């Protein structure tokens, strides 16, 4: 796949949350992802190693994950939860909205990349 | 094993109640949220779900999710198989009765019927509404 992923994540995270683009946590996105999907245009999941055992937590990922997957919401995975808090300030949940956007568009495209190789729901690994 | 009568009546005059005093909630989503961010101000808890519900996987999983939590913190909760009826007294797969921080009699009597039913290890019963 392409390099600097990443970089456009960080970039995107900020330029949306500047824009009232984001919505945090898993039980605000479950909501905004079956009220109006239409508008949606990333999702992150985000988990940690310890993240795994919390079963209810990996079962509200896999509907929303499967629903982002059947309505072609391009969605990744993070597992840097400390960098990503970090970087908006849980948080297992972000979703961007629409409010011309490069990052988004580079995203897009390599989540386009990742399903070429029949990675589905690539990981992006946040940078320092 | 006959139940306490009259568990319909009363979840009919709560949910009429409720409205009326907006301490009700509908709908999976919105439920959820609500629960998550606040159990101990909710004090019942209907999944409602007809038939052809059953196969919804997605909607099953959510109950599931909310029915466990509801148990884990002591939040009454039952089950509700006609939707229709449900929406003619009313996403109303799950409503939420909330304090208005009321001690309506139906709730006291629902209580009652929720005590009884776990007493039977009936963790979860059903209240079927009367037409």
């Amino acid at each position: 796949r392409m390099q600097g992923a990443g970089k456009a994540l960080h970039e995107l995270l900020l330029s949306a949350q500047r824009q009232g683009c984001l919505t945090a946590g898993v039980y605000e996105s479950a909501k905004v992802l079956n009220v109006d999907p239409d508008n949606v245009t990333f999702c992150v999941l985000a988990a940690d190693e310890e993240d795994e055992g919390d079963i209810a937590l990996q079962i509200h990922f896999t509907l929303i994950q499967a629903f982002c997957c059947e309505n072609d919401i391009d969605i990744v995975r993070v597992g840097d939860v400390q960098r990503l808090a970090a970087i908006v300030g849980d948080l297992h949940c972000i979703l961007i909205s629409n409010p011309k956007d490069p990052a988004l568009e580079k995203l897009s495209l390599f989540c386009e990349e990742s399903r070429s190789f029949n990675d589905w729901v690539p990981s992006i690994t946040l940078p320092e």
